[PDB]
């Protein structure tokens, strides 16, 4: 139960670094290079909005920030100043990380396809649109799912270790 | 009344982080991707100005800065150097946060629609225009309203605790 | 006369923060989204230059920097090292802030209109041009005038307090 | 065996500096200046995605971050607090760097050509496309391969020195 | 001779701040908004290059950096460790600042006109071109000349004070 | 032999500052404002690549970083902890700086012309292309050559002083 | 009753000549120079079709041909070969010319306006369109109405003369 | 049975004149003003070809020429030179005119709609296209059907008169 | 009085030939090459219509046809079949030709200028437009006025000869 | 053998009329509406030239003119003025018409496809192009083949009748 | 003096045929393919009008018509009905043809250059423009001058023959 | 010598018909579909003028008209009214037709290539241009040469027959 802590800390820092340094620049051109075969004004806007409601990078930043709140609470408490608080914050972290992983699976799945079929007003009937960087975005998706799985496993390990 | 303080501090820091890190980049393309069905020069400018008089991110930055002024005053006083000042600053913070929440509701409501109908000069009669990222902007609106509600509840809690 | 100092310091810091964080990005697209109804090359340049000779944000940065010079002089003097210097620097600050407020009123007034009428070479006769974000720019103008008025009042207060 | 350590540290810092300061700006225009001889919408997207699945700079940042994890683990352990850990981390670093060099060779090779032949839907039959900055990108490839080879040699040196 | 030093330091810091914070963004669009009445490829490039050989902001940054070298030399000497060095560095600073002011006058003069007449290959005969932001650039020119004049006067003051 | 050290340090810092602050922004538009008289797709890419294989700013950053490696080695050695190392590092620095100056002369020469003649596929026969900011780039070239010459002279001075 | 015949023949020939020689070339550009303020494909087609269902020149050619049929019948009869036929053909000509004049008034009126307001699918709401050569077309309308009135009067004259 | 001949001759000449003088110029812009909402090359060609396989004016010219062949045969026979030939040619004319009227009904129907829905390669799925002058073309269709009906009735009249 | 008749006939035939052979092709591009400096849709149409209400060639064809009607009347009378008719038709021809010459002078004057100033809706304020072939059109105007003057003189000659 | 002559004359006149009146206007837009999916200048020209070397209408006019030469020769002979000439001209006409029918089959076949695949310089590899009015052109081809077959049969009939 | 008449008649008919059949189609694209290097609206119109005030074909048609008037006068006289009239008409024809040849030389000269230099408002300073078909137009000029010279010689021959 | 006359007349009429009916419409788009790979204004004009100085159809019309002049002279002579004139006109016709055939060979040769290489001002160095309908134009060239050869042979036949 000694190394588990060390590896959890290392995984957390690794995830933060990967998200902070490179992820902001794969998605930079997401809408400027999204294009549809049509002459109707506003169809690109409607179809992009329907294909990508919340961007991956926004979801990941939110998750990263929200999984660090129990630690901040514990730190503020101790600064004003314990084991019951430790138990409760561990429970809360476990719950939050399982919820976020499940939500990721339900929102995005495991792949980003290259074509999208759209039927939203003002587009006439169904139109075909084309995505930017699908392979790189799929690789990023899979990597993030793997890291979050590792973190879930480790936190369950420690929860069951204490009992 | 002990945990309330800790959670108020955590909510404040969380709100600042969310606004500072991601909000500047959802709104970056607000006017460059706003488009209207027309051939008249200046109609896009007039209709964008009428649809979005003050941007959300500007309003939120202003609110965040203004709700931290009583603390700065108290700090400057103590550095020159109390309970009466504490009472007064708590009262002022309560008033300011209720005012800002009410103003948010009256300025923006609870949703951002995808279409807008415009009848401002130099546009001839009424024209139809199309918005960028309405779903993401609606999600952001709802999240910010929820956070500000939490803060209002907590500050009223402490006000009534002291009495 | 005790609280006046504290509120002057708070107003100064508030003004600096508002100018530094948001003002650089309302004006970013000032000339790229300025457009005139014409086919003559160079008319957009001439009409933009005649409508907006010095930008608001440039004027405000200059004013903010210039109203902090007496403090720097006093600090450098004391570091080399007094009441006469205090008197003189208070007088100078008062004069500078009244001059800057008067100049603001004479340069810009109280509103930014949406249309502008231009008759400068190489434009043939008179042409009509269209401005970006007039409502937001008007709001910013009014807010800055109010803050500077508050500062003027406080400094006159202290000047007359000492006498 | 004394100088080997010093030169390994110098090589690592040199590599980090070269990657961090200049590499982000050779690749900035990679897709905006990629062009194909065609009139079909979406062909540029499909052909760019097939020619460049993962960008060099992304691969190099990932490798740089991943080769520094054993040191972070050792530091965290000692802070909580050894020779067995030293042995294991040396072994792991050796393995990781050999794996990354082999993967680089298998993904990219030793050159970036100026022409690319594409046959992916929606492109009709085979089309010809043109790359940006091939000579500079080839120079960067060769330099990075050389540096990583040096690092591999040094780490094997020390592994065999201890035995 | 006491206040002269203080005001010289204040003028130097003021000049550095003005150059560093705002000057980089008046000149940002210098070539993208330069336009000529012609259909010949390469004429805009040739005429811009002939009208503006070295940009003002480049000249000012170079001057600012070069007028601070004697101080760095004196500091490095004292750290290794005097009045003779003080004399020599004062002389050198005086000479450098007079040279730079004279060069500014000879390179640029006192105004930036709105029209420019060009006769360089590949332009056929003489063509007319149009400049961006001439009034703002003229204001900046005059302000910088005034500041440099103040600095020259003060340094001559101190030189003649010591003798 | 005392002042030589001081001036070498000052020259090195001056060179680093000049390269770091301004050079990144003269070359920013190098390819976006490069244009050729042709209707063939891909000719601009091929001709730009043949005219400018490695950019000046990349070469200068690499040289600056590489001429500081012996100092880092000496520092790391002393931290683990000498005159023999001093001798060797002086020799190495001399050699590296002479090599880099010779390479600069052989790669670029002393001027940047305004026209370039290109005959690379897919361009049909020979075409004429036009360069951005040739005068400013020539000035930068000459300045950098002068500085590097000064540094070479000083290092040879000290090498021969010790002997 | 003698001159009436002569003038009827002269009016008929005059009308035929005017229609045949010039009318085909006022209307030649009717749809190519019809333009609407819109970006919607197909709106110009729908609005032109609704504004001008049958062109004037088509209506006039049809009328001219149809008012000459009784004469052809009488000629064919006499060639095969009477007063009863004369009576009947006079009656028929009278009826046909009164019908055609009434239909002209009910289809077109007395003027062609320069603006037209359109609300047909696929146009969004109401749009404004602009007509070619309205003054010339109005002059032609009035002239043709006058000529047809003269012819009606003369034929009624002769009908009542015989009785 | 006397007038029937005269009216048949008059109807034939009237039909020829109407077709020859005006019909060539309603259809002149049939394909140049046919437009579809799409960005795919070749879709306009495929959809126009599927909507209008043989033009009305071509069909009518062919019919007019083919219904005059028996007369030419009879004339050539008599010039070389009968009642049996008269009978046979009357029979043939009757048959030909009934066949042509039936074919007209089966090819075109009674109206020309303003919209057409197309699903032919290379068009992606179904697209919407817009027709030129539908009301005028419908009027022409109905008029021609009426005239041909009159001719059919008259020829059957004479066939049954002889028996 | 003998040659006057011959020359009148020759002048009439000459005028008809000049109008019929060349005049239809100077005016062919009248509206396609008319251009105004503006970006407003419909302004070219409104300004062309206001500058040229009835084209010269239309006016001249109408005049030529109308001055030949008395001859046709006299011919038809004589075919049915005198000096009184001769007198009356001479009087009528004189009156018609004087009326047409006066109307020409009042409609068009003696020149066609190259510039036109327009202030009709939808044009904003006053705009400048440019005419096609003004010199050729002026030459044609003057020639036609001269010919019509000759004809007027001759007809008055004969009228006064008979008395 | 009596009717054969009459029907041959009727077929010849029918063919001439069909070719002369309508065929010139199906092919009018043959090259202006021919389009290929490419960005290479000159590819449309090369591919159109390879797909349609000699146009159908040119071939048919040439054939029609050449099959009437023996008659002109016989007429000129008789005007200067026989059975031997009749025999020879019949033989020649038979041969010419069989040759022309065979050549038609070998040049064009029985259909015009909608797509064409092109691989001629300057087109890169193989490109796809799209044809105008293929169904109408196929109908015309089949009709002309049928008529020419009828003529061949009749002329062989008469040749074998005389023997 | 016998053949001179015959050759004069043949030359006249030849000239009429050459002018009537081909000259109308060399000049058809005179203004549509005239182009100037400029971005100013109206400059093409002004420069074309100044370069070509009256077109060659207009001048030649006018001359051809005017040199046939004496014959028409003589014919009309004889129809009403001599040697004195013959003399006078010969004199007049001689004078007219010499005048027209001299005017041709003074208006046009002997060549049409490919470049033209223009300095008319609204063109800024002097601009360069490019002509269509200069070699063909020069050939036509020379041919017409030669023919008119032949005619002048022949008419002088006959004038001096009679005396 | 009897049939030779008949065949000469038939060949002449055949040639006139072929030239008059079809040749005017192969060359109609000669310059509108001529295109060069360049961005220089005026290069298309200069290169078209250098490639095609006099068009084939112009040359052929001129030749056809000029080879019929001796017949017109003989006809005019006989109308005023011989064997000597017959001899002379035969000689002249022979000479004219041989001259025209030789000139055709020297001006045009036997083929029209698809590419042309141009080096005329204002084109920079050498450019490549592309021709319209080369195969059809080559076929026309060869056919016309063959016909003119036949005519030459026949006229020499008759010349030598008389002797």
């Amino acid at each position: 139960t000694m190394i588990g802590r060390i590896l959890l800390t290392v995984v957390v820092i690794f995830r933060i670094l990967i998200v902070a340094i490179v992820g902001e620049t794969v998605y930079d051109d997401e809408q400027t290079m999204f294009v549809c075969n049509t002459l109707q004004p506003g169809c690109n806007q409607a179809c992009y909005d329907r294909a990508f409601p919340i961007s991956h990078i926004r979801y990941w930043v939110f998750q990263i920030i929200m999984v660090c709140t129990p630690s901040l609470c514990f730190i503020t408490y101790s600064v004003h100043q314990i084991s019951r608080f430790y138990i409760i914050q561990v429970v809360f972290r476990n719950a939050l990380e399982i919820g976020f992983l499940v939500g990721q699976y339900f929102l995005y799945g495991f792949s980003v396809p290259g074509l999208y079929e759209c039927n939203r007003y003002p587009c006439i009937k169904e139109v075909e649109c084309y995505v930017s960087r699908p392979t790189e975005k799929t690789v990023f998706l899979v990597f993030m799912f793997a890291v979050s799985g590792i973190c879930v496993v480790l936190n369950l390990a420690e929860l069951n270790h204490l009992g």
